[PDB]
């Protein structure tokens, strides 16, 4: 086991080619290998908004690895988190893809 997970959540934002492309598909899949949970879609302007809901021990790698890597149909012109804070737990039950 571990000493303690302490829960945290914070969202995301992507900017660049990351508009007209299928990447979301594979946002399933990296999301499983970490264990998180969450949703995936896109807004009416032209960005990608996924929520992530981890522990920090999951959310401090997943920041330093969706910036990075990704598609390379998926140019990340601007990555940035933000309502970063801590809470009694995660809110759902696992991840999906919303189209």
């Amino acid at each position: 086991g571990a000493e303690g997970n302490t829960l945290i959540s914070v969202d995301y934002e992507i900017f660049g080619k990351v508009q007209g492309v299928f990447f979301r598909k594979h946002t399933q899949a990296e999301g499983k290998k970490l264990g998180l949970v969450g949703w995936v879609q896109n807004t009416d302007r032209g960005t990608v908004q996924g929520q992530l809901q981890g522990p920090i021990s999951k959310v401090r790698h997943m920041q330093e690895w969706l910036e990075t890597r990704g598609s390379p149909k998926s140019h990340i012109d601007k990555a940035n988190f933000n309502n970063e804070k801590v809470i009694l737990k995660l809110d759902y039950s696992d991840f999906q893809i919303v189209k």
